[PDB]
């Protein structure tokens, strides 16, 4: 139908401006801490720790995919990252640090991108 093609424009167009939030918060991250997977050959009790582990490569992964439907959505993976990073890692560590300065950097850009959403429909 010509209403499932308008939708499929929509859901590009998000993907899109998702793309676009995805690259800014990622250089909120110069060291890449959270690039990748935290790897469970060098962190083998991870998933004893953390149920839902996340990172910027497999955001991109379902980004590409066109598999997030709205930003709540998007928000909710990036807010992953980061607060699997302050149960696993204490206080005083590099990690910790660099998801709360993460935080406090994406916020700035997440609250502009949800006027964007809301603003282009």
């Amino acid at each position: 139908s010509m209403e499932q093609v308008a939708m499929e424009l929509r859901l590009t167009e998000l993907t899109r401006l998702l793309r676009s939030v995805l690259d800014q918060l990622q250089d909120k991250d110069p060291a890449r801490i959270f690039a990748q997977p935290v790897s469970l050959k060098e962190v083998p009790d991870y998933l004893d720790h953390i149920k839902h582990p996340m990172d910027f490569a497999t955001m991109r992964k379902r980004l590409e995919a066109q598999g997030y439907k709205n930003l709540h959505e998007f928000e909710e993976d990036f807010d992953l990252i980061i607060d699997n990073c302050m149960k696993y890692n204490a206080r005083d560590t590099v990690f910790y640090r660099a998801a709360v300065r993460l935080r406090d950097q994406g916020g700035v850009v997440l609250r502009q991108a949800r006027r964007e959403v809301d603003s282009i429909g």
